[PDB]
């Protein structure tokens, strides 16, 4: 396939996210190996999994324009705490 890196707008709620990351350093095998984070979990619901364009097996490559290529669950967990219900998720995948 194609590594398509893709903005993500949820509309989610006033707490927020409610959503967990992995931090998993992917070793790639091409050699570039990107940011390892991973999505751990997802509320429940909320409008996140209830959207559907975003998945909990996928990765978050650029969060509120943040760009977190290369950091650690410790970052990627304080973004994804950061966010409000409008959040442009620029996750890439195939």
């Amino acid at each position: 396939g194609h590594m398509e890196l893709f903005p993500v707008e949820l509309e989610k709620d006033e707490d927020g996210l409610g959503i967990s990351i992995i931090g998993m350093g992917v070793g790639a095998d091409a050699g570039l190996e990107k940011l390892g984070i991973f999505v751990k979990t997802v509320t429940e619901g909320g409008a996140a999994q209830r959207d559907g364009r975003i998945q909990v097996n996928d990765q978050i490559v650029e969060v509120d324009g943040i760009s977190l290529v290369g950091v650690t669950q410790n970052f990627a967990a304080t973004v994804l705490r950061n966010t409000k219900g409008n959040v442009r998720f620029v996750i890439g995948r195939e």
